[PDB]
């Protein structure tokens, strides 16, 4: 019991730690941008505004400039672990010791789970226009002019009220992803391992916990679609239609193509006969094995 | 970035607020109490009761010890705590918690004062050294110097036939000690508990900064306040005034009791003033009370 051992413990605690939290199967990276902030929250200018290039000259010809503001309101999370009651002085240490990179690896996940809280919930979150998120009244601009016009369409899919599982198809090409994700500090690690301390005397379960804070929000509204009744080829080739089929301001194409799906387990059925057979279904029938292979997720 | 340089800066400058925001904290107590220093748990204050006076010495000399019993103040101790949440720290919101500890000095330093009131509106169910609580209708007093024989009764409190009114108090402070007796063991103290491995880092991340003070407040001697539920009138003041002036002690000798000062709740203050305070009445005819005792309106009696 000497300091050189405590730093010795530290250090090998500090590597441990550092070797989780860098494999992860991250999925949020995919829907998620990783953006360097330093305030507790950040504000937003444009929220619809395509950047595109034209032909006339200048580097002053066209642009849209912003709008009202979306703030994020940076949130905080923590985890902690430990068990050193009979580890420390014992030889015991070898355990305790490899089954908590599982837990950094799980924490590291965390935004998934947050992503995927914002996602379950987009319809009860107030957007800067001022409805819900999937509402049939998003803004359109049929010229760049102040506020000229802003018509608008059933945006999305929705029946009279029947049964069925809500899947969201998302895209991940372009780099502005749908949703959004500000950190203000990484997650740290702290050691309270101190010889003799006051509150540690109690055996020697030193603490291990970890200190962490980061949010996400939304993004484009268009790159992000979602559908609530049957799941059938021809409901998804309409689907599929009409986000394809979207386009900005001045008839200009987009060239957006959809790249994840995210399905429920409980339509896992219909998700995998629409990827994963090309016999008589995505297929012989309407072959539509090519694009959003569903990835199942279960974090809703 | 964070440097003992900075933590060391906001210990000293907290400190300054709090130093500063007390040394110029309101005092309302030093009007009707006394403060007596101590360097112990307890003391003891069996010199109250009969009042010292010169006798005609007829060959003996008269004195007087104090009995067994005391009055056992046993002084207590007060405290209060704030935190920062250690979130804003980061983003320099340095702006806020300049006034916050200012706003804890002067609680602090006004903490007396609510003391030493709220023991005084509990003086009706509240002993002195006497057997008998600070307000009562049955005060024993003896016919004799020494204090032996059959007692009388004697009234220090006011009530009217029905529908008592607020509560208001007429006190004395010219003589020496005055009818409350504060203590204080230990001037209030601050403790800066900023620190990177310290308990509320984990608990719930705040830093601690809290105060500690170790006072208490007890009666003197009953003979010179007094209580009166009763209107705040001509009438009920003379009266008050009348009986606690034709005061007589044990032996049938006068006290002398000159009333200084009347305390009343906010919501008479109007009804103080109109008593004293006006060179004329409402009618139009001189007060035969004016400036005949200084008013001192308070909050704490609510």
């Amino acid at each position: 019991i000497t300091p050189a051992l405590i730093s010795a413990l530290k250090t090998s605690f500090q590597k441990h730690f550092q070797d989780a939290l860098a494999t992860a199967p991250s999925t949020y990276l995919q829907v998620a941008t990783v953006i360097p902030s330093t305030t507790a929250s950040n504000t937003y200018g444009w929220l619809g505004q395509f950047p595109k290039l034209r032909e006339w000259i200048g580097q002053r010809v066209i642009k849209d400039m912003a709008a009202q503001g979306y703030q994020i309101t940076n949130k905080l999370f923590e985890s902690t672990v430990g068990v050193k009651r009979t580890d420390i002085e014992d030889d015991n240490l070898g355990v305790y010791g490899p089954l908590m990179q599982e837990m950094g690896r799980a924490a590291g996940a965390h935004p998934d789970e947050l992503v995927f809280a914002l996602l379950k919930a987009g319809n009860a979150n107030l957007c800067y226009d001022g409805q819900n998120f999937f509402d049939t009244d998003h803004p359109v601009y049929p010229n760049v002019d102040g506020t000229g016009t802003a018509t608008t369409v059933s945006n999305l899919f929705a029946p009279a009220a029947d049964p069925g599982a809500a899947w969201y198809l998302l895209d991940t090409s372009r780099s502005l992803k749908p949703l959004i994700y500000q950190e203000r500090m990484k997650p740290s690690f702290t050691s309270m391992t101190k010889e003799d301390d006051e509150q540690v005397f109690m055996a020697d379960e030193y603490r291990y916990g970890v200190r962490s804070r980061c949010n996400v929000g939304f993004g484009f509204w268009q790159l992000a679609a979602m559908s609530t009744e049957e799941l059938n080829q021809v409901n998804f080739e309409k689907v599929y239609d009409a986000m394809r089929n979207q386009k900005a301001d001045g008839g200009r194409p987009l060239d957006i193509r959809p790249n994840l799906l995210v399905v429920p387990t409980t339509l896992r059925s219909k998700a995998k006969e629409v990827v994963g057979v090309q016999r008589l279904a995505n297929g012989a029938d309407n072959p539509n094995f090519e694009l959003v292979q569903v990835l199942d997720t279960a974090w809703l």
